[PDB]
DNA sequence: TAGCCACGCCT
DNA sequence: GCTGAGGAGTCT
DNA sequence: AGACTCCTCTTT
DNA sequence: AGGCGTG
């Protein structure tokens, strides 16, 4: 462990996949050998490699490669990862448009000089578009321009395609049970480590769980490799859309929409169609649903609302792939033919499937009764009866707003700068609150993950944890997670509920005593600044509100995690607390949120909003 | 739709 | 658009 | 000269 | 004021 940081973390993603049974027969011989190449290079030999395969693929300049921690000389180390076969020299550097690339704009005007037909002014990308379209006719000039570019550029040093692809895929694995490491580090450009996963995995410390497969998720390496493909397709489509091309994303999707049409009757799918949802996200029908969703943003951002309402109602037409994602189907499905579509025939239809849709919950399922009532007690639709059609009365009781003022300068007012929220923290500290915490969904998640952690990681569900590194059963996030536990859970909550503020203190000590560090997706260890200060906050939220918090969240996260307001204000001595939404000059109480305070009231818990007005 | 925010537009 | 901080190279 | 784009390194 | 999009 004289290993640095990052060469810890990249080893721990190696053993953590390897020691998965099931993961290695998702991969060749071949592919397996390359592993062992790596654990075979000297401690040196792995340091670099991994800078490398962290760094963007593509040719670097010798005097560009400095790690002093590594070696003063990396000649040798880099003479290594070549004769193993992980790095390649300027001497395997043979396309034209990869020598130009590696070259500075500076290097390219030295070039576009001692080159008599070339007009040395103009940027990089011109110079390049330019020598290309040279070497292109007269071909035998080309190759001497390219003896020069690759002498002018230098030394320099590539990581091999390859051997990094099966990384990459180890990667991937490594991150369905780390949730997804991320998207954007594993699925898309190519899998590097997340920054965050990079510098901690090496200290990092898991909960206790046992580990119990039971399942396959891939049928084969071919499973594997059709959904890394869809995985990268998604990456790609959802990287176009961040960059405004809206007409790539588009062919993409529609791209992608093929294919997906081509697998639709393929073995495998049989056995994925088969698996628990909390494993069914991991197939390649899940991730071309996922894509077939970004293909309505799509559709309405270019404004064709009839495609994307088509594209909606398929999407709905199946429960098999992303039925937590229906709420916002439904909702987005209404919401294009009551406003773009102005067909308020079927906006009702549509309204009235949607909330009989037990898929559909929370802010989703508010926004469409809202809908109903803006609707059928308006004129544009009073010819008809068809939405008094018993619509349960789900009628968001209503909240205390209150309304203070800041200097404005995310907005940042003045008092010293500060947010929104801690001027807000502050009206509240001389409102005879001395306490309070800006956590939004941490403060209560973190609580429920103190007093239920050792019924989250509970031995005897099957599939839940598959292996090393996971801060939470895979079914969290589904409606499984509370079925699965059901008579513990109940009789917890039951606990919770009637337990008096001494049960708890000492509940909420002991899961901190003995995990404190631990890294659980639901607890922040410093989201408390000690551990009696959360006893205080649980002393006086109680029990049956304490309970009701955490009845929700077990029951659907997916759903509820957000929403929840930003403050947890109490008084210390008086041990009154309040539950304060904070609102900027620039936005309201979207419909999760509005739920979450009712329910917080029907808890009996003081709620409030808090408007802040500029000067 | 990840969720947030500031802005801007329409009615 | 954003979800972090600094530096090197590119652009106009 | 200054603005902006791209890339790397973070820590223990 | 509030419903909706855009980046
Ligand atoms: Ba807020």
């Amino acid at each position: 462990t004289g290993h640095p940081y990052y060469l810890r973390s990249f080893l721990v993603v190696l053993k953590t996949v390897l020691e998965n049974e099931d993961d290695m027969l998702l991969f060749d011989e071949q592919e397996k050998g390359i592993v062992t190449k790596f654990y075979q290079l000297s401690a040196t030999g792995q340091k670099l490699y991994v800078r490398l395969f962290q760094r963007k693929l593509s040719w670097i300049k010798m005097t560009k490669l400095e790690y002093e921690e590594i070696a003063l000389d990396l000649t040798p180390v880099i003479e290594e990862l070549t004769n193993a076969g992980f790095l390649q020299t300027e001497s395997e550097l043979q396309e034209l448009s990869e020598v130009l690339e590696l070259l500075s704009a500076p290097e390219l005007k030295s070039l576009a000089k001692t080159f008599h037909l070339a007009n040395p002014n103009g940027q990089k990308q011109q110079l390049v578009d330019a020598f290309l379209k040279l070497a292109k006719q007269r071909s035998v000039i080309g190759a001497v321009i390219l003896k020069r570019a690759k002498a002018l550029a230098g030394q320099s040093v590539r990581i091999c395609k390859g051997p990094r692809a099966v990384f990459s895929r180890i990667l991937l694995l490594f991150s369905l049970t780390d949730s997804m490491e991320d998207e954007d580090a594993a699925c898309g450009g190519q899998g590097q480590l997340s920054t965050v996963l990079l510098v901690n995995l090496g200290r990092m410390e898991f909960p206790s769980y046992t580990i119990n497969r039971k399942t396959h998720i891939f049928q084969d390496r071919d499973d594997l490799i059709r959904y890394a493909a869809a995985t990268h397709m998604l990456s790609d489509i959802s990287s176009a859309m961040a960059n405004g091309n809206w007409e790539e994303a588009k062919e993409l999707a529609q791209c992608a929409k093929r294919d997906w049409n081509r697998l639709k009757n393929h073995p495998s799918l049989r056995c994925h169609e088969d698996l628990p949802l909390f494993l069914r996200c991991f197939t390649v029908g899940w991730i071309y649903t996922r894509i077939l969703s970004r293909f309505v943003e799509i559709l309405q951002r270019l404004h064709m609302y009839e495609e994307a309402v088509r594209e909606l109602e398929s999407l709905l037409s199946q429960r098999i792939y992303c039925p937590d994602s229906r709420g916002r189907w439904w909702d987005r499905l209404a919401l294009n033919l009551h406003q773009h579509l102005k067909r308020l025939e079927p906006t009702i239809k549509c309204i009235t499937e949607g909330l009989a849709d037990p898929e559909v919950r929370t802010g989703h399922r508010l926004s469409l009764y809202q809908r109903a009532v803006r609707l059928r007690e308006s004129p544009s639709c009073k010819k008809f009866k068809h939405l008094f059609q018993q619509l349960p009365e789900m009628a968001v009781q209503d909240v205390k707003h209150v309304t203070i003022t800041g200097r404005l300068c995310k907005s940042v007012f003045v008092m010293v700068l500060c947010s929104v929220e801690e001027l807000a923290l502050a009206h509240y500290r001389r409102s005879g609150f001395d306490q309070g915490i800006h956590g939004e969904g941490s403060t209560f998640s973190t609580l429920y993950g103190l007093l239920l952690w050792d019924i989250i990681f509970m031995d005897g569900i099957p599939d839940v944890f598959r292996n090393a590194c996971q801060a939470f059963p895979l079914d969290l996030c589904t409606d499984s997670f509370f079925t699965s536990r059901r008579p513990a859970l109940e009789a917890r909550l039951q606990l919770i509920h009637d337990a008096p503020e001494e049960s708890l203190r000492a509940w909420v000590a002991a899961t901190w005593h003995e995990q404190e560090g631990r890294v659980a997706s639901l607890v922040s260890w410093d989201r408390f600044t000690s551990l009696q200060q959360a006893q205080d906050l649980v002393s006086c939220l109680g029990g049956p509100v304490l309970s009701g918090v955490c009845r929700h969240l077990a029951a659907d996260f997916r759903h509820c995690r957000g929403g929840l307001p930003d403050l947890v204000v109490w008084n210390s001595q008086s041990r009154h607390f309040k539950l304060v939404e904070v609102k900027g000059p620039n936005d309201r109480l979207s419909h999760k949120q509005m739920i979450w305070l009712a329910e917080l009231q029907k808890l009996g818990a003081e709620v409030e909003v808090c408007h802040v007005v500029a000067v």
